[PDB]
């Protein structure tokens, strides 16, 4: 009972908070601390370890959210809001929270950890679509989300130097996946079987963990939703990550004027700025550009990745783990009203040519005027060249494929064909109680609310087929975290997931039917990206 | 006592508040309502009285503030969150405020009525610097302050019909100078003493009150801060309104898809829509266009204002009138933070070569390549073509100029040359504590927090001098507002405010200083833009 959210850890004890569901109570541990926090001097730094406290932490309620940009394009919408920090920005952010079952587990139990997305600068464990009450109580399983920097504070990079070495945003994540490894076994989870499930930029840091040695050896399997690290979104060159942070610099008036600006000055300028003054200057770093090109990403300077990810893909062993990734019907729908023209939430955007001519020039950028035409006329049904309900779709394809849906499938088959052991995924199923437009379909991030078993929440308006579909779901996940494999261990009576290979590319349709099985993932496009375009982009 | 916080007026009762001051008490009635919630089928239509109602109406607190735009240039910035909406947004908006003094005056006092800026698109009369207990106090004069409607919801125009007429956001001001004159005397106000003052909007809202006859005979003396109604930003064209109301409708979905759209079709399309739709793409009705272009403003169709601004203020007799007209130092700083090139409140700002030729483009839109170097040419300084911190107070001269100093310098002339008597003034104090960069100077809007008496707050660290600086200022206000001269009807030792004549063109420095008489409001410059420019624009 009481006595149960009672925990001490290698740092000192904790007292929890009993969360209710409608099929059982569970034990929650809300902020928990890390890291020290890393502000003043240690603004940029790579985290330390959390020193052990005197007394019983606090771990009743989420903890602050990472100072970041907030969404401000469709003011008062559930959309987009839902995403927001729900508690309040502080760089004292370091903290993660671990969900468990009542009555505790006495076997060592699997573990899922998670990490949210969010371009990697935005993005918090607290949001209400995280919650964990529902996975744990249905499956028995362990559940822990940590907060990572995000933004300027989590990955601007001057390369080289040591006051600011970059990726410590991915080093906050190591960092929750040691203190897992050193004290998960004091909630009833077992450090061996640790599996690190995350989406859109938490999913390309799932990825990255598995191209980095130091954390490869810290969890045992992975899950990737709607990302992937080599996308075109994820990484940056050393070169332009000196560039976008010495721009930083120069808006919040780094360095002063009659001044030197080595890298040493240049971090001392920026750690004595208010955390709001960086985070309102992040955005036109980059101007403008704003539709996938972040300002500030992981960087591939040599340390954290020794190489790119795509390089990393291709020489890479990958025998003994089991992956688990997969896509939404409509990866691109949701970025199109965040700067292609003629899209609105709030019509039908039935863009016109001209406006789906200019709107590939934003959801894919830095292309030359000739991959442009070629990405046009690749996604143009010439039958119908003109007609604007395909030329939207079209340019949702044109963006979800570029972004997410090819370099995913393209990490799929090369793990696959490399001793991996994938399975694939594609959910196509739209929420009935989806506050966006039905032209956008089954946008970006829509998945989450399934997995994490939302609609079993009695104070939401979910049909009674969507509970049973979240049920569905949550096995197939929990089963994954446990065996590795998604398929129930015993069950033959429904259909079987058979798993993703090179050759076959074999995937299942995750919705209210049945699984059916499919193959390609989206085999015809993403043939254009991962391997024609290279080739267009190498001969200028 | 408690029994002066009790007033009835034509409509019902009300109880006030009593508002407390260093110097003494202030009765306050807060949230009159002066019209019937313009709501559901009311929407975009002309303001109607609002019905006597039964009970005593509660008057101690503002009411809400019409939903409009919220600026996020920079968040939990001071200088830009004062102007934002301090209570929750309504389409049930349309109240106004009275302040009086303790105790009640038993002769008709003077009445300042307060009419809020913010480019038609944003403001309330609830914000903490248009707070009216300190001038009411020290000068024992009533004040009253009313929200109109702003926006698509104020001035949303299908010139013509009927259900969206536009300018209804000026007949929400007209409706509350009706309501002064059957009511003010209730508070111990004269209703044949009325003085009509606002700043930006406000002031050309003010300016556009002058040429409309059924307003003229509302007020008696008119008082212009930075603002007027010949701006090039004040007004708009009947096809130009109706094709931004047109693109609105298709931005929210109307009409739906198979359907035609007659203005009757349309506007009811419009008004099932949610108040927040509206406001969420007002901003892109004219796409990438935000310094000085504002979608829906006062439209000269022929009812409210029979021709256009400059052609009444030309052909028009002002005899019997006193105005008091003026601008800030540096009119033109803000707004360069909000979309000129290299611009930037947290550095300083300094411009390059190209950069002042970009920025002319956006402080002075819609004008033709010629006359865009013409403007350059002018502003520069051809001994230091390229020094970035010359050319930082050029571009802040360009944008001044032409939309805030040089319109307000026309009016001024046109006026004392047909009959008004005109005091002018030039604002040339920085407030010591201002959170804006020191080379923005005195930015536009900096001068109400001294109006409004705002340094004899306690609880805010204004120096000394500024105090006595802030009452100096209330009493030249005050003695406008009483006998149409801002110089003290018998003090002899201050020096003298002499009038603005088109000749002479004399104005006075409002500072620390002693009042010292200058000559030109910017008569080099405003030449360029009143005289020389349309002979360019003419002859394309």
């Amino acid at each position: 009972e009481d006595a149960e959210l009672l925990v001490t850890v290698r740092g000192g004890r904790l007292r929890g908070i009993r969360l209710k569901t409608p099929g059982g109570p569970v034990s929650a541990f809300l902020g928990i601390p890390f890291a020290e926090p890393p502000m003043g001097p240690r603004r940029f730094l790579p985290p330390e370890p959390k020193q052990p406290w005197s007394g019983v932490v606090d771990a009743t309620t989420f903890q602050s959210v990472c100072y970041q940009y907030v969404d401000t394009l469709y003011p008062g919408f559930e959309g987009t809001e839902m995403w927001n920090p729900n508690r309040e920005l502080s760089e004292d952010c370091l903290y993660l929270n671990v969900w468990t079952p009542y009555p505790r587990p006495t076997s060592p139990t699997p573990v899922l950890v998670w990490i949210y997305g969010g371009g990697f600068y935005s993005g918090a464990s607290s949001l209400d679509v995280y919650d964990g009450r529902f996975l744990v109580q249905a499956e028995r399983t362990v559940l822990v989300s940590m907060n990572y920097r995000v933004g300027a504070f989590g990955f601007l990079a001057l390369p080289g130097s040591r006051e600011a070495p970059g990726n410590v945003g991915l080093l906050d994540q190591r960092l929750a996946l040691q203190w897992v490894q050193e004290n998960v076994a004091a909630f009833g989870g077992d450090p061996t079987s640790v599996t690190l499930f995350g989406e859109s930029a938490g999913a390309a840091s799932v990825g990255m963990h598995l191209l980095s040695p130091p954390s490869r050896g810290l969890f045992h399997r992975a899950v990737l939703q709607s990302g992937a690290p080599n996308g075109p979104w994820a990484t940056v060159g050393m070169g332009e990550a000196r560039r976008r942070a010495t721009q930083l610099a120069h808006l919040v008036g780094c360095p002063p004027g009659g001044t030197g600006g080595n890298d040493t000055e240049l971090v001392a300028c920026l750690r004595t700025r208010p955390a709001q003054v960086l985070v309102n200057h992040e955005w036109h770093v980059l101007p403008q550009e704003s539709v996938f090109r972040f300002s500030f990403v992981p960087v591939v300077d040599g340390d954290f990745l020794s190489d790119t990810p795509e390089a990393l893909i291709n020489a890479g062993d990958f025998h003994g783990l089991q992956v688990l990734v997969g896509v939404v019907k409509d990866e691109g729908s949701y970025f199109l009203v965040y700067g292609a023209p003629g899209f609105s939430k709030d019509n039908e955007s039935l863009i016109s040519r001209a406006e789906f001519l200019a709107g590939v020039r934003v959801g894919v950028p830095q292309v030359s005027d000739l991959a442009a035409e070629a990405v046009v006329l690749h996604y143009t049904d010439w039958l119908h060249p003109e007609d604007p309900a395909r030329l939207r779709e079209a340019l949702s394809d044109v963006v979800g494929d570029h972004n997410v849906v090819c370099p995913v499938a393209q990490l799929a088959g090369r793990l696959a064909a490399q001793g991996a052991r994938v399975y694939a995924y594609v959910f196509e199923h739209r929420a009935s109680t989806l506050s966006w437009p039905l032209w956008m379909g089954v946008p970006h991030g829509y998945e989450i609310e399934f997995i994490f078993g939302i609609p079993l929440d009695p104070s939401r308006n979910y049909t009674a087929e969507e509970k049973i579909f979240a049920q569905r779901l949550m096995r197939y996940w929990a089963n994954f975290a446990r065996t590795g494999d998604p398929n129930e261990p015993r069950d033959p009576k429904a259909p079987q997931w058979p798993p993703y290979t090179a050759g076959a590319q074999q995937y299942v349709s995750l919705d209210l039917r049945p699984l059916e099985v499919r193959r390609g993932l989206r085999a015809q496009a993403c043939a254009f990206w991962n391997r024609f375009l290279p080739k267009l982009l190498s001969a200028t």
